[PDB]
């Protein structure tokens, strides 16, 4: 089963998605379906054609509407900035195409809602690309939790710390522009952590939060106001009684892609650091008193997704393997006419949480999360 | 000069203090003053004798009033549970004695006030035992900060995570009893973190917190647990910086996990007490291609180095923190100067705690009673 | 622009490079074509072709040399067949990459060197790990004198995948086919790192070992499980290297620790995104190993991920290979870890074998 | 009872005596800082008040000749190691003795001979091997928990003498010290190997020196860095390496031990941690466990009530002391004994020769 993909957007993500479509069958064999890089769309025809040569798409187009309207495209992948996710995804749904959309699902909850509405009664597979939950080490922690190996979860600390724009001479790209992005650190990076909280712990009841802009204007390369958050911190109460906290910032010198978490359970703990993604740290309370401690577990054949990755632990998981796994699960769901997680349902829930964080920060009070 | 010490209590903080006295001048020489282990109080006379023999005091007693009524006693050291801090220090105050008291200062901010009031206007050195601040790494952090080497502080994340009581069959000690501890994690370990925040970032403007009790009853020596196992709080600092503090007793694999991460405009600092000897600092001024966290091991080139070990990583333990603390306490007495942190700092911490509890109850931002 | 490839054969790793090389490094030196692939029979070879996405397949590997429309040959066979395929491919004027170790022995390897040394072809051995961005950064550091002149060296490669005696007796455990054990399999990658970072070897003295005598199919192992050699370098530096298969808790632990006159470097491939660099010129109160995450600012970083610690995996390593290999071809220059390097290493292996025989130091036929 | 000590780096030992009973209690024997010696009567008096001795002296002889004292403790450079040890032994004095035991094994012989026939409680200060983490390794091993030992790596990397303008102290002078790194530091690793595996049967090494002249500028005549391989008497193979010219390493005493059914790793820059990987872990959760030392672990009965409250150099020597004073008050032996001390010295000479010619060299195994 060969599926033609139409990739919309050929920036950093275009390359990550193309990589996965190229590589995924080499990894997961026999593959549930073969990706075909059939057509890539970009802002103008020279870029489109150049992106296609670079990523190995057969065709190219200056209009994505060309892809939605082409009946032999089975999969629309949306790798555009956050302002185009909804319009393209709703056209794709109406055209009955299977859809993977990059995060955040959209700019607001209300806009994420329409995308969900347009998809939820169709007979298509819809996905949002929170690829980090498919880091093997994160699946491994999920396995540990679900098999009861750390007891009931008490507590969750999560972070996403970067510094790529800590320098205020960094320009005012779309990530800093509210009307395109919807939010700053919150939508761009905190959403990956929120998804991990949801996957590993469970649903959010309420949030109580603080948003900070540290660099309120930047040069307009290619002096503009930064009307989004640079940093977010929020306390969380979970439906299942767990408590927790998330912190994300663009302004943490010495932190590059420091997605982490620490889960405290009644019978153990789990710690994850994406800058060292090959590793999961786990402490079992049932260890013998003189050999109790976090053990560092390197992922490989023995761990979730091991079958289709590298032959020994620590041969090296990179960004690209997270996207290969994602694609595997997506195309598997299509091949077997099932659903995948996280879906637009998961996407819309994250957008509601985000809105509840913004709300909470304006009112400076606990705000209950709407549960879809 | 030979200052005589009246130690009240010889428990888990029995050998800690007594080591400090015994060893301080060995380390920092010439010494400001020689601590003399004069007398130690415990609850019963046999217990006290046992203690004095062990901790190498000259004398002992069962009544702590004895100590405060002796005019030979230059220094009182309070290492009792939290229910007796106040009454002893207020008495010791009147007796004109120098005081060092364990944390938390008292069970509440009302009880802490008294103690503060009782030393305010008296001409005596008063110290509260937030010893972890005097880990060299944390002094080295203070150094970089106030040097301006990491710029203006944006953010503070601090933790004190433990697991000694994570097992529910762990018995109901005083630390789990509200009326004698005052509070749980908040008092017993959060207070260490709060102080480091006050020390490295500055004063608390306001807090918004959650307290949690996971194991609500424990076997007796079963009885209820009417205190804090875990505390989560966000913070507004008086200086614009934001941050958060998190402490627990129910974190499997966390033993003495006092950490912080500070984010400045020009750099970052990371500390982990489970590896005391190290401080992580990351400078923006580094060349693009050799920029990241540098792991500095502490020794002669760092604060308090001159009177610790001759090379970095020969190793800093719990005892050294107490040695450095003693030195600074006695150097203050010797100079008729003063010391940080004092009962003013302890009182402040007790207000932050009260505001935290008040916050958790109201599920609201509370302004810290400055 | 379009070089046709003929892979013959962990053949996914190579196929990923060819698929993915132009996505990363763009403009591409030359667009690779997965044209043909050979395996031990035509069904497996047709399986391989569907999985790894080659246009065409064969069970007879001579076919691919015999084809003139090929350009590149990629030898991912076990260790007994490198030279046969290498020599044959050389005579056909074929651009070549071959896996490590170059062959079972130095002599076997000598052939391969001569076959190519004369010809008009880019030739390469598959020391991919040296193209880990962190290791390439550690070069940038050493070559600008930033660590001064190199004194000492401690490379390792500790694995544990056959530390169970019940792990079966595959080909990597037969001198017949593997040549050596840990020495040729993995120690070979560290020896190349030594050469690329400090310099040429001068003499070595070694204790080969075997902890697993028999493994199931129950037959004998007739190769080294573990090797430590001591080293004197041409430049005057000192060093030691220790590669094993029997270190429980070690998976793909490729360590090095260089000591220079103005600094140090440590590397751990298990955390390959990091290099640790300690500079003596650091203010004395803020001096120590600093942890550098590789990214755009560092070597090969312009055509990898847009931010550090987004993650480098085994694959990007091989991607950078395919980039430099094809870069050599499309220009006409030459790629470093060549058969020369393969041959030199094979000799170091021979020396090391000798050393553990003669319980003494053994100079190294520098070439 | 009160075992009066005579203390001929000096603040570490004094700390031990002062502190050791409040740690381990009921204590085995309450030490007395009774006499301290040193270069001259000024330094001695100064040192005596600092480290809280009852008396001082400028002649070490006087301490031997004083039959009120119970214990000698040598803390001088290597040149003065021998002529004190014998005298103290003849005098029938209990002994501790800063490593290395002597500038040469030649000399060390006498020191063992002098002791062993009389039933002295006698020791050499290999303090690191009583870091609780290393004790926990011994316990793991002894228990079989990592099965049989196969291989061994050990290190001592330092950088204090890594700037050439660093002064020509007594550790770069052959006649005084005897060995540089080999005997100043590499000796500690040797002791660990000997303790966690077994005896050395043969050795090969390379000595190296990177800074020949220093300010005092005189000439440096000793080994800056030493690299050696090992064959253990039980089959195991090994490596030992130490240097003074390793920028970024401060006090980096380390080992990695591969067992049949596990591995153990130690980094003294983080003494509180032992890293153990048990092969018997389930396959989806297998790897190095970082264990923080506390009550559950060895020596934990008399240290801090919580793991990671923190172990420093001092605690190391408080254990060294309580073992010794435990060995006097019950009368048995103590490892590492002068025996252990001499073996190390022999091992050290083998290494000297090993490097000398460039071939392997058996270890005269006592
Ligand atoms: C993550 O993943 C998503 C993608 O972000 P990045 O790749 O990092 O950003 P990026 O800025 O590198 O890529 C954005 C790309 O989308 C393309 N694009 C914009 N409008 C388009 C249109 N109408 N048709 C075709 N292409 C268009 C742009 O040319 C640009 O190449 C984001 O939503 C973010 O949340
Ligand atoms: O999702 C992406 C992350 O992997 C990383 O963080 C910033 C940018 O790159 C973000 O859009
Ligand atoms: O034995 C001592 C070591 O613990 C340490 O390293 C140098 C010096 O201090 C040495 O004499």
């Amino acid at each position: 089963q060969n599926l033609n993909v139409g990739l919309i957007g050929g920036g950093f993500m275009g390359k990550a998605h193309s990589l996965a479509y190229a590589a995924m069958p080499m990894f997961f064999w026999p593959a549930p379906a073969l990706p075909v890089r059939k057509v890539i769309a970009e802002a103008n025809p020279e870029l489109a054609a150049e992106a296609a040569r670079r990523f190995g798409f057969e065709n190219s187009t200056s209009d994505w509407r060309s892809i939605i309207d082409d009946p032999d495209i089975h999969v629309v992948d949306i790798a555009t900035p956050n302002h185009l996710h909804a319009e393209i995804a709703i056209a794709a749904a109406e055209a009955g195409k299977h859809i993977i959309c990059e995060k955040p699902l959209a700019r607001t909850g209300e806009e994420s809602k329409a995308m969900y509405d347009a998809v939820k009664d169709k007979n298509i597979v819809h996905m949002v690309a929170f690829n980090y939950r498919r880091t093997p080490a994160v699946a491994l922690a999920k396995k540990y939790i679900e098999e009861g190996a750390i007891g009931r979860i008490l507590s969750f600390r999560g972070t996403y710390l970067q510094d790529w724009s800590a320098d205020p001479n960094s320009p005012l790209s779309w990530r800093f522009q509210k009307s395109i992005a919807g939010s700053g650190a919150l939508g761009d990076i905190a959403t990956h952590v929120i998804d991990m909280a949801r996957y590993l712990v469970g649903e959010f009841s309420a949030v109580n939060a603080v948003l900070s802009t540290w660099i309120p204007e930047r040069p307009l390369q290619s002096k503009g106001p930064v009307d989004v958050d640079d940093e977010v911190m929020t306390m969380i109460r979970f439906a299942n009684g767990a408590v927790g906290s998330v912190e994300a910032t663009r302004n943490a010198h010495g932190r590059n892609n420091y997605i982490t978490f620490e889960i405290h359970g009644t019978e153990g703990s789990i710690v994850f650091n994406y800058e060292r993604r090959d590793e999961l740290q786990v402490a079992f309370a049932s260890d013998q008193a003189d050999r109790r401690g976090f053990r560092t577990v390197y992922t490989g054949p023995a761990h979730p997704y091991g079958e289709g990755l590298w032959p020994i632990p620590a041969l090296g998981i990179g960004y690209g393997e997270t996207k290969i796994i994602e694609a595997h699960d997506f195309f598997k769901a299509i091949a077997e006419g099932g659903s995948v997680s996280p879906s637009f349902a998961d996407g819309y829930q994250v957008a509601l949480i985000d809105d509840a964080i913004v709300e909470s920060a304006a009112k400076e009070s606990w705000v209950d999360v709407p549960q879809i």
